């Protein structure tokens, strides 16, 4: 019992991170097999950061110039490539610490667990969520670009961010692993507003599921309500709209608690129209929106 | 920049978790050198935990009933003692990923991260607090007891917490790695309450000058106070009380932000007597009391 905001154990990513120096950049590269893959401003000084040319600037680059260190042992790197905002860099060994993996972009709304690092060091894991708006709350400060953000089903690492910027309002914007921004953001030093962040409804309904199968049920009430008829308080509380298949996700964490998906929305519902009135739910004093119904369904199941 | 509950890399603590088997149940044990460490009702059936006799039922057990399996591989077990609540297996094998290590018994208002298990399996990874009743406020499903608390400097863990017991309450009590519970809790199935969970209110002015480095400073005030007057204020709210240690513990957070601990103290005082008036700080609608002082700077310095 009790519910913890919890990341995937790190080993298996902090075996990948290393260290990527280019003049006097230095940030974070993850190695896996033979290719070790860090954000393309590696090659920029800030100087470069306001309109960089990353094809013109990465002319200047040969093999040697990008210094790969794994610990305190060096890699020698054999080829170099850009695929969209990520070098690929070619090294002469493959990581013996390579676990099983993928590359996979996610949806918004799905949630994964990063690995803070700094000058290919981890300091720290903690839970994310890709928000509608294709920016995620990170906690990364200056050195922290590379870092990865994963997904781990029983062996096998799915690496679905790579960090690369912070916007000005100090929320943050990234790549998949094939170096493609989540959301319109480009690597550049510009005018980047990020768009509404809206709440994860679905994600709020499993946290709801998850406070209910822990204690917390003040919160349940008599009430019912329709998709449509949720949708118009989701809108004007810019909620993202809950659809069928939500509820259809929703439906296994339904069958376990006994409460009708739709029902759960009516308790959401006067959640919002009336606030927690000084209460808490899961230790929280607002509506969590960064747990899935399959993270939900872990936590409280206890896969490994 | 942007401000997470944050754990350490759990890499170094994956490589020590076992499972241990005891005729039928089945818990999580850590190996570090020749030795592994495991709650001691790995010898009771639910039959024993309601009045257990730790000493009789650990006659009727010898060397080969202690099913230790690392991964898919089993660890011959040449020796066992009972050291308080914990049992001690002497394995005839070194765990090969032992890393530095020392156990440390942490006092309230301390936090360290959680390596979550089940079958000698990390599932997942959190911050925690020691609250200052000697509970934790964890996330642990039955089959999740060996599973420890760490803090991480640099190269060396410091085991400070092994999951033994989870209160009616829905919290949980444990022991440091010396099998002594924290707190009066006893590994036995009867009536324990839980004592006042006060808030460490040390940790809310770290989290508050946090906010501050990150943006958040809606709460600053006009105001100050006095160790005396603010200590009044935080007994009518159960706040533990602040003492001039604590004030010395936020000096390099004072010095860095340049606002005065007690004018902080003044900030804390008006949100307690005011509340947050629908507002949020660092993304939560209330008060976080499990960042250390130590941690702020941590997560707002950078290090590895
Ligand atoms: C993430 C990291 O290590 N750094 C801090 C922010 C990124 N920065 C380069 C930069 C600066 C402005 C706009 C875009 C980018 C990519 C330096 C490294
Ligand atoms: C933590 C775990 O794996 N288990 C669930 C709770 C502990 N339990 C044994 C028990 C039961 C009641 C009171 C005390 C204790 C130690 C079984 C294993």
């Amino acid at each position: 019992s009790g519910f913890r905001k919890m990341a995937f154990p790190s080993g298996k990513v902090e075996g990948c991170m290393v260290q990527v120096t280019c003049g006097t950049t230095t940030l974070n590269g993850l190695w896996l097999d033979d290719v070790v893959y860090c954000p393309r401003h590696v090659i920029c000084t800030s100087e470069d950061m306001l309109n960089p040319n990353y094809e013109d600037l990465l002319i200047r680059k040969s093999n040697h110039n990008f210094l790969v260190q794994a610990g305190n042992v060096q890699l020698r790197v054999i080829g170099h490539s850009m695929q969209n905002c990520v070098l690929k860099l070619k090294v002469d060994t493959a990581n013996p610490k390579t676990p099983k993996y993928k590359f996979v972009r996610i949806q918004p709304g799905q949630t994964f667990s990063v690995l803070a690092c700094y000058n290919g060091s981890p300091s720290g894991v903690y839970q994310c969520a890709m928000r509608p708006n294709f920016t995620i709350k990170g906690s990364f400060l200056n050195g922290s670009c590379g870092s990865v953000g994963f997904n781990i089903d029983y062996d096998c690492v799915s690496f679905c961010y790579m960090h690369h910027m912070e916007l000005p309002t100090g929320v943050h914007a990234g790549t998949d692993l094939e170096g493609n921004f989540y959301g319109p953001f480009v690597d550049r030093q510009t005018a980047q507003a990020a768009g509404t962040d809206t709440t994860i409804t679905v994600n709020v309904l499993a946290w709801l599921y998850a406070a209910v199968i822990n204690g917390d049920r003040w919160f349940l009430n008599r009430f019912t309500t329709t998709l449509n008829d949720f949708n118009l308080v989701a809108m004007k509380y810019n909620y993202e709209p809950l659809t069928q298949d939500h509820v259809d996700i929703l439906g296994p964490l339904s069958a376990q608690t006994g409460i009708a998906v739709l029902d759960m929305c009516a308790s959401l519902k006067e959640l919002l129209q009336n606030g927690m009135n000084g209460r808490t739910i899961l230790g929280s004093a607002l509506l969590e929106d960064e747990f899935t119904p399959f993270d939900v369904v872990r936590q409280c199941s206890g896969v490994t």
